[PDB]
């Protein structure tokens, strides 16, 4: 009750910026989070003990991927939390007690394959969940893990409460495939624009808290150019051993994909920071605008690759 989380005092300080980086420690990241879970929700939200093993159970339930790991769950959890103390009194209790857990579990036993290699491979996950194949899954593991023994970390909420939460996290972990980000944006931009949008409706507020997570799940991006070029490694990483799996299925990947194209990755971050990143971070600027940091370090990020393809580095 009385035992605060401390971290030291540069981390304590860079914590509460949207640009921190979590570090290379792997045991300072259950501290990290518990951190912010304090803070940003309250030390009365979850069960101290309750909380710990969730969390490690959550990281075992991560595989030892190049990208999609323990550690995006927590970096994407931080982005939330900068998000949520920079936006005080716009979020409810039980928000902010679901996005965090969300964040940590949004892409809970990924297995570093896309949805649509999941399709051509006819993994049985894609008979079970035909759209959002791998965020359905990502829900499931959430819901087993909250189902362990001690480790159900809402069970003072009452009934409607708890459906109330675990119905926040669906909605938020499926909002992170982003083949539903485009249009989930483009709603939102017309909302704002018209000036119908309205966060007293609960499907405005769904809409929101979508696009919050595609700005979370998409963090690297935001980050001090060295992190964010050295996470793009492990990002192709991924991709190129997926492209590798088209291959030996007899189909050609896309180029994103094809280790043989390295060459044009440049060029490819640059489609992505305009088709993605950048209209993801203005929405989100323009609905909550103490998020504007994450536009200005997307936007700095996008110079810095434009740099690479005219030879500056
Ligand atoms: O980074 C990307 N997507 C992503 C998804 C989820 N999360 C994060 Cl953080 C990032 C991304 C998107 C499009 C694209 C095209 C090419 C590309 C094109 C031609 C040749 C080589 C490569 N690369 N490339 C990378
Ligand atoms: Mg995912
Ligand atoms: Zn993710």
């Amino acid at each position: 009750g009385l035992m605060q989380f401390t971290l030291p005092v540069r981390l304590c300080k860079e914590i509460e910026l949207f640009h921190f980086d979590i570090g290379p420690f792997e045991n300072m990241w259950p501290g990290i989070f518990v951190y912010m879970v304090h803070r940003s929700c309250g030390t009365s939200c979850f069960e101290l003990e309750k909380l710990c093993r969730f969390i490690m159970s959550v990281k075992k339930n991560y595989r030892r991927v190049p990208y999609h790991n323990w550690k995006h769950a927590v970096t994407v959890a931080h982005c939330m939390y900068a998000i949520l103390q920079n936006n005080h009194t716009l979020f409810t209790d039980l928000e902010r007690k679901g996005l965090l857990i969300a964040c940590l579990c949004h892409d809970l036993d990924h297995r570093g394959f896309s949805n649509s290699y999941l399709q051509k491979f006819d993994h049985p996950l894609a008979a079970l969940y035909s759209t959002s194949t791998m965020e359905q899954h990502h829900f499931s593991q959430t819901v087993s893990i909250l189902q362990l023994e001690g480790h159900n970390i809402f069970s003072t909420l009452s009934s409607s409460e708890y459906e109330q939460v675990l119905e926040i996290i669906r909605k938020a972990i499926i909002a992170t495939d982003l083949a539903l980000y485009f249009g989930n944006r483009k709603q939102l931009e017309e909302m704002y624009q018209t000036g119908s949008l309205n966060l007293n409706n609960q499907s405005h507020r769904d809409r929101v808290i979508g696009l919050m997570m595609t700005a979370c799940d998409l963090c690297s991006v935001t980050k001090l150019w060295p992190v964010t070029k050295l996470t793009a490694n492990d990002i192709y990483a991924e991709f190129w051993a997926e492209g590798d799996e088209m291959k030996k299925l007899g189909i050609q990947p896309i180029p994103m994909m094809d280790r043989d194209k390295k060459d044009e990755v440049p060029q490819g971050q640059l489609g992505f920071y305009n088709a993605v990143a950048i209209p993801c971070y203005t929405t989100l600027t323009q609905i909550l605008p103490p998020t504007e940091p994450l536009l200005k370090a997307c936007r700095d990020n996008l110079s810095q690759w434009e740099k690479v393809i005219r030879g500056e580095e």
